[PDB]
């Protein structure tokens, strides 16, 4: 008497409108105890042909494996051409009824979905990250040479994605990186009010359903993984401590004067250098580093490090994906004025796709904070109020002007609506991304959204956010303000 396992129907994936993502596909695997296999070897040339194994190859194979009394000959039939082996009908030779994953979207959520190994086990993304609700729990029969336990299945798991957003921001990526000659990018869509990521597509992609001679950069979950000096696209962040502080108002004035800022040995540079007043919205408008330098040695870079480390940047995003980066928002006791100025400029700390895409969130849903989350989200978190409403809005407003604004980034207004955000030109052997992170609408935010484009500035990054945008907010029926 010995057992044999009886294997899990794996749950079914769906994005959050129960579209099937991943399905469990009956298969037929066959083994045989060459002992028996032994005493019909005139039927080996047509059993080899059926499986398509070459005839001396598959007789070596049994031969040498002779002594034992159990190997697989083939896994992952179907069942139709599967028992056109059981209609050979040959001694030694006995079946399997297993499942394998099918992913009916293909390539366009290749990496949020990720896919399954040969044993039908969780590889990359959700697959792995819900490895065990997916699974269940094999059966068990006795093989005498009864039924021990009943196999319970794996339970049906919705995303918070959207396949239709997907659909959406995987196009428009794609379009973009052949538009701007460029060999990799990310974009994240999320729901502000619910932490939901409603999109991750990343270029280049593949297809989990023929993994055949797959290259690894294809496999790459960018958004989660690749880490990069967020620049100008933290410089909100600098303002929310700057008007924190009370110490600051947007009309107050910096002198940017000459974009340059010596500090001792260290100078400071502007990207432009043809200003010298300029108000916080200027400051924003320009990405003056003179200017959040200057309001940064005023605060200290204490209430900088202390916003940005609440909306979650070099923070653990709590979503237990595979191969997830942390990034590092690194800490002092003493903050120099060097570290200060490069911390409040976003070049003292880095961050993933994801990160920035949850604080983008934070700032847009007034100030609170809500916990990630890759699963269709039905009751809200209480999440945390990281900043105040009230400054939270003023910076809307700031960045909507960024958007607007005459001087501001044009390529990233949103037909139909009024958008908020930043572009800023990423440092990941100095490799440069472009990156546009906003959200919408600008006076009622829902949606925030980061592109990130490797080596394509940022006006680059814009128009995608700009036509992922406009598509997502009609998709969700969110109304043209």
């Amino acid at each position: 008497v010995r057992h044999i396992a009886i294997p899990a129907h794996r749950g079914l994936i769906t994005d959050r409108n129960g579209e099937p993502l991943a399905v469990s596909t009956p298969v037929t695997t066959l083994w045989a105890n060459p002992k028996e296999l032994m005493t019909a070897k005139e039927r080996w040339p047509q059993l080899a042909a059926a499986l398509g194994q070459d005839t001396k190859l598959f007789a070596d194979r049994i031969e040498q494996n002779a002594e034992r009394e159990f190997i697989y000959l083939v896994r992952g039939l179907t069942p139709e051409q599967g028992e056109g082996v059981i209609a050979l009908k040959v001694p030694g030779v006995y079946s399997i009824e297993e499942f394998r994953r099918f992913y009916p979207a293909g390539e366009v959520v290749a990496h949020a979905v990720g896919f399954t190994d040969v044993d039908d086990r969780g590889r990359e993304g959700i697959e792995l990250a819900f490895d065990e609700w997916l699974a269940g729990v094999p059966g068990k029969r006795q093989v005498l040479k009864q039924v021990t336990k009943n196999a319970k299945p794996g339970k049906t798991l919705a995303l918070s994605i959207d396949l239709r957003l997907q659909y959406l921001a995987h196009r428009e990526l794609r379009n973009a990186l052949l538009e701007n000659g460029a060999k990799a990018g990310s974009l994240v869509i999320m729901d502000v009010k619910t932490g939901e990521i409603l999109a991750m597509t990343n270029q280049p992609t593949y297809n989990p359903n023929n993994r055949r001679n797959l290259q690894p950069a294809a496999m790459r979950n960018r958004a989660m993984i690749d880490v990069f000096e967020p620049g100008s696209t933290v410089k909100p962040f600098s303002m929310s401590a700057a008007l924190a502080s009370g110490r600051w108002k947007p009309s107050d004035i910096v002198d940017v004067y000459p974009g340059t800022l010596q500090i001792g040995r260290y100078t400071i540079r502007d990207v432009s250098r043809n200003s010298r007043q300029l108000d916080l919205t200027g400051i924003l408008i320009k990405s003056s580093n003179v200017g959040i330098s200057k309001i940064a040695f005023d605060i200290g870079a204490e209430s900088i490090y202390s916003v940005m480390q609440q909306v979650g940047l070099g923070q653990d995003t709590g979503l237990g994906f595979p191969g997830e980066r942390v990034g590092n928002l690194p800490n002092h006791r003493k903050w120099p004025k060097a570290e200060t100025a490069t911390l409040a400029y976003g070049y003292g700390l880095s961050v993933t796709a994801i990160q920035l895409a949850h604080a983008y969130a934070a700032l847009a849903n007034d100030g609170k904070s809500v916990p990630l989350s890759m699963t269709r989200v039905d009751r809200v978190p209480d999440g945390v109020q990281v900043i105040s409403p009230e400054v939270a809005s003023t910076v809307q407003g700031m960045l909507q002007q960024v958007v607007e604004a005459q001087g501001g980034v044009f390529r990233a207004q949103v037909p139909g609506y009024h958008a908020a955000g930043k572009s800023g030109t990423a440092r990941k052997e100095n490799a440069y991304r472009s990156l546009f992170a906003g959200f919408a609408p600008a006076t009622d935010p829902r949606i925030a959204m980061v592109v990130v484009i490797d080596e394509p500035g940022g006006l680059v990054s814009a128009p995608v956010f700009s036509k992922v945008m406009a598509g997502a907010l009609r998709l969700m029926n969110v109304p043209p303000d």
